[PDB]
């Protein structure tokens, strides 16, 4: 109809075709602390996030409970220096989901990663499912924070069930006859150059900078290896990785 | 309090201090169309914006009738590729008014703008403050389609009163004093370092790439003139070009 307005009046009867979300990813990230700490952080002004899922979430009426501390019509700081696919302050267009979660500790020179909570992901997933339907997320835009930002950050990490998710039609991830036909019959850990991995990795949207150092270029290849090929992340390329990134360029584009 | 989903429930009680709007910046633009034939357009699979101004807006109730094509919660296309103070896809973060006018026609080689409407400017002014203080714009941030996108648009142009709406609280305009100040005792014509001004400008939030022709270097300073020294828009820098930029600068930082 018409709407009434101070100094004049808004006609909304007529309705552009091209009107879309401003929300178009999806980034999940661990606390690295208990949930009161957290809680604590991500509502004091200098970090923030639009969820914060416990590790063990307080079931009421047979549901778990999550709580939101930023509306999804605002941003809310959590993604910091980034850029995925193009775009860059990834604030503007996402929505950040704490998971409670210790990430990792470097026990014995081995850093280890902490388990999630098999809770936590159930009640996560249906979280995950309404925002991308009410926003039509794609599946490659349902990120982990050291996607959009591999040089600073690791979470959710290796342990982070990646694949569970997509087979819940969450997140993007490869087809199985096609990362293989991609190998082009070779070992998975068979080395490759690493500049055109690097290619591919900037292709579907990991921030690949013309000058990179070896250990920043690990980073990038190893933040990769940590969403997709969480058996072995140590930054290198090899036949697998780079057969999981064709096939995931070849099912999601660019 | 607490919102029932299915499969799980928010608790809203615990709000951050980090939360802020998605929307920063308000573009103006010129249709180069009659009312009809825009609405037609920005209506359209192409192209659209938030807002549409006709050149003398049909009154109702003593107010003027504005149309509104895009709810502001959604992008609409009407920045296109762009770039200002950092950002890019500033359809992610902005809103769009496009204002009916015929824009620039080469009549006897002289590229005439067309003037705008007093009717138009003072419909659009009420519609500007109410955006800008709904997301709590900064006067910066309220800009021409030319200043994200230097290379390939004019719009609104040298003709739109980027002065007169200043005055009334909307968009960023220098200090008189400020402007004198920073000419250090030059005239308003004398040639000043190219570079230098350039400098100033990417700094105020104009796209200045390392390694532009001439061409592009005047699309720039051209672009910045005729928002903010339309008296002459030749893309050369002088004194007083330079010397608002300082002032600019200096009261909005970057
Ligand atoms: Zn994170
Ligand atoms: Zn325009």
């Amino acid at each position: 109809g018409i709407v009434e307005k101070e100094g004049y009046q808004l006609d909304t009867r007529r309705q552009a075709q091209a009107a879309y979300p401003r929300i178009k990813v999806l980034v999940i990230h661990y606390t690295a602390d208990d949930f009161d700490s957290s809680l604590a952080t991500l509502t004091d002004k200098q970090v923030s996030s639009h969820y914060l899922v416990p590790a063990v979430p307080p079931r009421y009426n047979g549901k778990p409970r999550i709580w939101q501390l930023v509306p999804e019509q605002e941003l809310a700081w959590h993604a910091g220096i980034s850029a995925w696919r193009g775009a860059t302050r990834l604030n503007d267009t996402s929505i950040g989901i704490e998971l409670e979660n210790r990430g990792w500790q470097k026990s014995a020179g081995v850093k280890y990663f902490a388990p999630f909570e098999p809770a936590q992901i159930q009640a996560l997933i249906p979280l995950a499912k309404d925002i991308i339907a009410r926003y039509h997320i794609k599946p490659e835009n349902v990120v982990a924070h050291a996607d959009i930002a591999p040089q600073r950050k690791d979470d959710p990490g290796p342990l982070f069930p990646w694949q569970q998710l997509a087979q819940q039609g969450i997140g993007a991830w490869p087809d199985a006859q096609r990362v293989n036909f991609y190998l082009a019959g070779r070992a998975p850990h068979t080395p490759v150059d690493t500049a055109s991995l690097l290619e591919l990795l900037a292709r579907y949207g990991y921030d690949v900078k013309p000058d990179m150092t070896p250990r920043e270029q690990r980073r990038v290849i190893m933040a990769f290896q940590m969403h997709f090929r969480p058996t072995l992340y140590n930054g290198e390329a090899d036949a697998e990785t780079q057969a999981i990134a064709e096939a995931l360029l070849e099912k999601y584009g660019q």
